[PDB]
């Protein structure tokens, strides 16, 4: 068996309401090595499933400074809680409302199931552009993951903001993510063509594309490139990976989704027009964050 | 160039699109019915845009009004509480876990490993022990809430042990008038290596003592700087620079979950006497043999 060693019934241990010795097993050398191996930190007690770190993220003081410098009515920034101890510093994303656009999208789907009014779709479009302009022209940073999930709304669209701003996609002088160890990822359904090319060139327009698909969501209340494999005329009121078109999905990844003009009307004119040019197959053909702003400002 | 055939339409050149630096026309495909159903299917919300990977929702969590009341009311020196950002009344409020320092006890038990490798001084372990006990006592007595999963990574340290708080407190494991989690919904999950017998058993009963067990295991972590029941079958090739899944005795693991791990007696000394006693009683197979948080606070504030 394993070497045991009795621990005599002490007075202190009695204070714990347990008066008796306790036998315990022995261990020569603590398997520290295995417990701290990469396998362990990865499989046992995953840091991805850890709450505190998810909120208070350890950041390299240089990035931390950049992330704390984000200051714009349409961007959600970060805040620290101490002066950079030597090396890193914890940062927490600040608050920008109780709901995310995504939350409102599905909130609606379960009620009216009616597209967002054109007036509100444009408003969001304005503020999001405003915020992208700031990120692109001011901070020289590409968001890289635009979508309804990363747009938080305050009340009845009192304020529209963009969150989860990174520091890993620095925009070169030619407004192009030239940095060597910099990879665009975003969220599959929202990826631009150049993010799928496996070799394409990531420009600032990568965001404009995603910005377009986000306006699309407010029109269709749906996810880009997710269509029922076999319609059946929207028959059964239940869906799963069986009636999902694996086919069309990986096919359209990076292309402009089909517009539901049938459900919309005439007021959604500008919305559709803006959506179209932002999803244009070619990067150069897509407006700059800035262009979209003034082109929408008083015009 | 593969594409497909399907209804399309032409958006005439307009002043607007021109103003967007285009001044041309665009041809767009067409859709009659929006896949709104499939998109919000329980399947879609689970595999596409996984909220478990959403940053904003990770910090600002939506809680039911009654749960937020409880969470907002957490107020103890050794408990990391929550903060709201808008006046509630509605049937749902967002709360963010508060700040309690830069490092977790797990971070420390590991900076410690990357150097000294010498088990935290006995005195510090007792300090950590008393503070955790006070916080756990607050949860059990004052709020009637079992923590759920005590472990080093859920203990945050401020500066040089200037502050020690338990975090990630939830409300789904409410305690009985009998100190047992009987709510039909409740379900002890914890973290495998730290699970007590009761939580490993097929349908054991969970009491405030389940926390005492994992609490004990956390003190063990401070002496061994290891994860409970993670041992290599190879005492032989042990000390080999790197370690892999192929050194981990998969059986001994699942066989020891819930049992008191072995104590590295030869690495400690006689100042680790109280620490070793506390560790032992807190890890008895029988919950009734483990002291309550209250009894631990008293025994440590000794005299
Ligand atoms: O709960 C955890 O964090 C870890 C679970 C786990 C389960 C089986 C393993 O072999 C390792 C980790
Ligand atoms: O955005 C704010 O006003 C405050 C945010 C915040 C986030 C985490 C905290 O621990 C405290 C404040
Ligand atoms: O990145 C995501 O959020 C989603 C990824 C994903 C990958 C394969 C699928 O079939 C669906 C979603
Ligand atoms: O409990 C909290 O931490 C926050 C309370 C709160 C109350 C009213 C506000 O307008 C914002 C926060």
């Amino acid at each position: 068996s394993t070497p045991t060693i009795n621990i005599p019934a002490s007075p202190f241990m009695q204070k714990l309401g347990f008066g008796t010795g306790v036998n315990v097993y022995l261990m020569k050398r603590s398997p520290r090595g295995l417990s701290h191996s990469p396998w362990a930190v990865k499989k046992i007690n995953p840091i991805c499933n850890d709450h505190y770190r998810s909120v208070y993220q350890k950041r390299l003081m240089d990035e931390a400074k950049i992330l704390k410098s984000l200051h714009h009515p349409n961007i959600v920034g970060y805040r620290a809680f101490t002066e950079a101890n030597d090396g890193s510093l914890c940062l927490a994303m600040e608050y920008g409302g109780e709901k995310s656009l995504n939350d409102l999208i599905e909130e609606r789907y379960k009620a009216s199931q009616d597209p967002f009014p054109a007036a509100i779709i444009l408003k969001v479009a304005l503020n999001m552009a405003r915020g992208l302009k700031y990120l692109h022209q001011e901070k020289k940073l590409l968001h890289g993951d635009i979508k309804s999930s990363n747009v938080v709304i305050k009340g009845d669209f009192e304020t529209i903001k963009i969150c989860d701003v990174g520091v890993s996609l620095p925009l070169d002088e030619n407004m192009e993510v030239t940095d060597p160890e910099a990879c665009y990822i975003g969220t599959e359904p929202w990826k631009p063509k150049e993010a799928v090319e496996e070799n394409g060139v990531i420009t600032d327009k990568a965001d404009i594309f995603a910005f377009g698909l986000t306006l699309w969501e407010m029109m269709t209340l749906s996810i880009p490139h997710i269509n029922l494999s076999n319609d059946d005329d929207d028959e059964d009121k239940t869906f799963d990976e069986s009636d999902f078109d694996d086919e069309a999905y990986y096919a359209a990844l990076g292309t402009r989704p089909p517009i539901n003009m049938e459900e919309l009307d005439e007021s959604y004119q500008k919305v559709i027009e803006l959506f179209s040019v932002c999803t244009n197959e070619d990067p150069k053909d897509r407006p700059s964050a800035a262009h979209i702003v003034e082109a929408l400002e008083t015009a």
